[PDB]
């Protein structure tokens, strides 16, 4: 297991966003041409084992631990009735006090805030990716497709990402092999070597959130200089077309940087290889 390994994302120009927005309120449009310099992206979402190495090294206490609660999806025991603030829910106890990560060391770390993610990535000699880096990487060398792999949800009748099957929120059939999270190395990689870029855990990016984008061509854009929420990408194991079609690379959502939840993690990026 090399779950802190990075892959080289090649230099290129790509179309960020879409002129066929599916969630218009989220500023998926307009499509815009963005140039990205070559850099490195973590192949995997940061796992419990990998975060535990960080915590072991630094003593870091996450914002959820200090606040004393975090958001948990009701189905596995607020922004929606199915999100409950649970006392003692944190990265070690993802559904609250009497849950554990002992049996899921290779699953993505959860209940990590934007600040927690920055702390980890910087500790690791890395950083968060920008939204544009994240989206470019998500698209995996394909142009204007819905998903990392193309436009079909189940190409060749195969599951390609961990999202919801069944009637949300009452019934998760586990058709794709996982009701909650999957191991960070589950499912096929995309064209650049990334696993679970869409689905599984949401991923923080460095950008402040806005819904107002120009069509001007940009180079290594960093997002707006100010805001109140940071951008997160890719959707999660909770997402279903019926209520939440956010497992597309162009999709985007937000949370305040001190926020944490049972479907939200991250991966790191770097300009160059670290030690
Ligand atoms: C984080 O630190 C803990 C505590 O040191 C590690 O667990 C110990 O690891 C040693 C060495 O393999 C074992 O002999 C002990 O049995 C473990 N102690 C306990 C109380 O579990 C743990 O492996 C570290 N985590 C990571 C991801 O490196
Ligand atoms: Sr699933
Ligand atoms: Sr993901």
């Amino acid at each position: 297991l090399a779950h802190s390994k990075m892959v080289p994302i090649p230099a290129g120009v790509f179309t960020m966003g879409t002129d066929d927005p599916q969630i218009k309120q989220d500023g998926e449009a307009p499509a815009r041409r963005v140039t990205i310099d070559a850099f490195y992206m973590d192949a995997y979402e940061v796992s419990n084992t990998e975060f535990e190495k960080f915590v072991n090294s630094t003593g870091y206490l996450t914002e959820a631990e200090k606040f004393g609660d975090s958001f948990v999806f009701e189905g596995m025991l607020a922004a929606a009735p199915w999100w409950l603030p649970v006392k003692g829910a944190n990265w070690r106890h993802p559904e609250g006090p009497d849950s554990t990560i002992l049996h899921r060391p290779d699953h993505p770390v959860l209940h990590v805030s934007w600040n927690d993610a920055v702390a980890y990535c910087t500790w690791a000699g890395k950083r968060l990716p920008t939204e544009a880096e994240w989206e470019y990487s998500c698209r995996g060398g394909l142009h204007n497709r819905l998903f990392p792999w193309g436009n079909k949800l189940q190409p060749k009748g195969q599951h390609y990402a961990n999202i919801w099957q069944g009637e949300f929120p009452v019934t998760n059939t586990g058709e794709d092999g996982f009701q909650g999270t999957a191991p960070v190395d589950a499912f096929p990689p995309n064209g650049y070597g990334l696993y679970n870029i869409v689905g599984n855990a949401w991923e923080w990016t460095s950008d402040w959130w806005t819904v107002h984008h120009s069509v001007e061509e940009t180079l290594n854009p960093k997002g707006p200089p100010s805001g109140k929420d940071r951008v997160k990408k890719g959707g999660s194991y909770m997402c279903h077309r019926s209520y939440c079609y956010r497992y597309r690379c162009a999709a985007r959502s937000q949370n305040t940087p001190d926020s944490s939840a049972s479907n939200l993690g991250f991966r790191c990026a770097a300009d160059r290889l670290p030690t």
